[PDB]
């Protein structure tokens, strides 16, 4: 018995029963390392021994649209196309800008996975189109308000997606940890001290995840002000 697999196969119009959900986030917190996560469910259970990590190559400087779409081109492409199972659903850990990047990776790839988002600190799921996570559909049932689904906190489809956001965000701090003699990113805030600076590593994945979230995020980090928060905020958008 599987409650979220079924209840995401209603509520995200998948035409059946999700068996191999993939995730998918990035980040770029310690110097130029700038890495994709990727990490396998099968039947709603997190399969570790399968998870991957991309290092995102080619770029001068950090983009996050353009590194989740080369990750999920990658994915999408060459040998890893030929080797894996395509997923069911892929959960991209991001806003509408990250599931852009990767419906415009797999339009690149020539490829049709459905895909849904979750918005960065938040519960909120973001679709790929009207008619819910098949994001080709030119017509159908709407699925969502404008764009958007929100579930309460217990509904089991939204516990299995946030059990795979969990998995990846969890992968990622595992590797900074381990790259943890380098600064990371957020080391040149001014004005916030160094034990906001690192409270900010384990709820942003990058400057400019960090420079483009609502103030209200920055100041619901455990440890941050509004106050604090307003001085993030001015500083990046200074620079």
């Amino acid at each position: 018995d599987h409650p979220g697999l079924d209840a995401l196969k209603d509520v995200l119009a998948l035409p059946e029963r999700p068996w191999r959900i993939e995730g998918y986030d990035n980040s770029n917190l310690f110097g130029t390392n700038i890495v994709s996560g990727m990490v396998v469910f099968e039947g709603g259970r997190s399969r570790r021994g399968e998870h991957r990590r991309f290092k995102v190559r080619g770029l001068e400087h950090p983009d996050d649209y353009e590194s989740m779409k080369q990750t999920i081109y990658r994915r999408f492409t060459g040998s890893l196309a030929d080797k894996l199972p395509l997923p069911d659903l892929m959960l991209i850990d991001g806003g509408r800008g990250q599931v852009n990047a990767a419906l415009d990776a797999l339009k690149e790839a020539g490829v049709q996975v459905p895909v849904v988002g979750l918005a960065k600190r938040e519960e909120r799921l973001i679709l790929p189109g009207r008619y819910g996570a098949q994001w080709w559909l030119e017509t159908g049932t709407e699925v969502g308000v404008d764009r958007e689904l929100l579930l309460p906190h217990t509904h089991p489809a939204l516990r299995m997606l946030i059990g795979v956001r969990d998995e990846v965000h969890n992968y990622a701090v595992s590797y900074h940890r381990k790259l943890r003699m380098l600064r990371s990113v957020f080391d040149d805030l001014p004005g916030i001290g160094q034990k906001r600076r690192d409270a900010l590593l384990e709820h942003f994945t990058s400057l400019e995840d960090l420079a483009a979230a609502p103030v209200e995020h920055i100041a619901a980090v455990p440890g941050m002000t509004l106050r604090a928060a307003q001085s993030v905020k001015e500083f990046l958008q200074a620079r």
